């Protein structure tokens, strides 16, 4: 079988407090001695259509931020900005802080959100940084410091942290180092994200997952180039295709003896006469939210 | 919308892995008991027809390895519910959850832990078919990976992986060991009688795209519940239950919209189509989200 899957959340339900200034409370992560969250806890709502954060930063004190892990109270020790994530020091060590990275992945990289309200968490599922550098969650009020990783061995590399939903509905946000995902910015402002694009790679990667689940209806006996399949993908604004990439589908091509561009050829009889009313793997649409990576996971 | 699991953390503190000889499966540490999938006990050539009270008789404390990834908990009991195997350790779990053993209806969803060798790999949400199959993703290894929901910090045990069915969906038992369907744990042929559509879904769907504007269905009829499911089992479609009328209750509440004339809409649909037309952008209804989904994902809810 094959299904969206996240990482187990556990290591990083173990970091999640509830922050709070004023009357804004979300949500921040406790590794080691620091709390990371979104910067504009510090806002009240005149203060977030146009917020000059170093001015507002400079006029709070520790004892302006209440931390709370469980109903334990931390207490803040020193704060510091680092471009749109506050860095709240407490007094004390989590000791349930894993192995961990912070690392910026990159347009077409999947990974798991732990969403969290109230600094409690509340679900978890598997999200890709689009090539427009928006993400499709579901977030609601007061999932803002909910955050994205990726677990390699007992090592959580943290990607994303959520600060912002668009008016289109999908969501924005920083790095744990506190730069944005895209051309956003945390004011309370309508912004619109560039045209986006399908993640050709991960397309392919789900049909090869559909043919190892025995869903074929869609091969033929064709072949085509890589730069004959790159024009047609981007006239149905599809990513290129690069050679990093048909070797990255190596695995899967070896699995199931079908040559990328074999593969890429199916793609582009999909693309130029639609599915027919048919469906694959449960999809009426092409699913670019699987990499090669993820595909390999699962159907080993 | 999203399917949406659980986090996993309450559950990841509870696997450990079984062996008997080479063979390893997953198990549940609750308290000082650990629930695995009886076949642990099996050898390959006697998986046919195997005689689990006689194949348990020959089976000691000292012939089972209990890990909590290396550490060997010591095994001081050994009884056998149904499918499932109790083997009662020396050590209780400090990482109990406040926890329920619960036994869950067609269409009901639930959160997965897939763990292999103790080890959880990942985490996904699938709902229970009518045909008592779930459509998952495991691997040879997986079997005593369970399937829970959380209700306030209270783990509700649902599910334990036992078998791939030949159309390559899931079957297991509760967690006091009885199958969820027809099925028995032996490698025999098995395999599921033919699905439905779980109507309670639907019409939790068409409730959520109702909440977010998308309302074109919407019809000026009604029916009786009987007639809807004399219609709804003409399209392959599961019949309503006195439990489905009433768990739409909330859904119904908030839009305005009584479940009957809900139903009346969803018939319409079955007998014209979409035409084109989607709803919350899909040309397909979906089926695999609950009522409690539908209002989790548009509330705050934690645990
Ligand atoms: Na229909």
């Amino acid at each position: 079988g094959f299904r969206k899957m996240a990482f187990p959340s556990g290591k990083v339900e173990g970091c999640m407090v509830q922050v709070t200034c004023g009357t804004t409370t979300l949500n921040g992560l406790w590794l080691d001695d620091v709390v990371y969250c979104p910067r504009h806890v510090i806002c009240t709502s005149e203060d977030m259509l146009n917020p000059n954060y170093e001015d507002l930063l400079i006029r709070k004190s520790n004892h302006n931020f209440l931390v709370q892990a469980g109903n334990v109270q931390l207490r803040v020790i020193g704060h510091s900005m680092q471009n749109c994530v506050l860095k709240l020091k407490v007094d004390t060590a989590n000791p349930k802080t894993p192995k961990y990275k912070f690392v910026r992945i990159q347009p077409g990289q999947t990974f798991s959100v732990l969403a969290c309200y109230n600094g409690s968490p509340s679900g978890v599922y598997q999200c890709a940084m689009r090539p427009n550098f928006t993400i499709k969650g579901s977030f609601l009020n007061g999932s803002c410091g909910s955050v994205g990783f990726n677990i390699d061995y007992d090592c959580v590399s943290f990607c994303y942290m959520h600060h912002m939903e668009l008016p289109t509905g999908v969501h924005a946000g920083t790095d744990l180092e506190g730069n944005f995902y895209g051309p956003f910015v945390d004011r309370q402002t309508a912004q619109a994200a560039g045209t986006d694009t399908t993640i050709t790679v991960n397309v392919l990667a789900w049909l090869y997952a559909a043919v190892i689940n025995g869903d074929r209806w869609f091969l033929n006996r064709f072949t085509t180039t890589l730069n004959d399949f790159n024009l047609v993908a981007m006239k149905y604004n599809y990513e290129p295709l690069t050679q990093d990439h048909v070797d990255i589908l190596g695995p899967l091509s070896a699995q199931t003896g079908i040559a990328v561009l074999d593969m890429c050829a199916s793609l582009k009889e999909l693309l130029q006469n639609g599915m027919n009313g048919r469906t694959i793997l449960g999809s009426a649409l092409l699913e670019d939210e699987f990499t090669p990576f993820d595909v390999v996971r699962q159907c080993s």
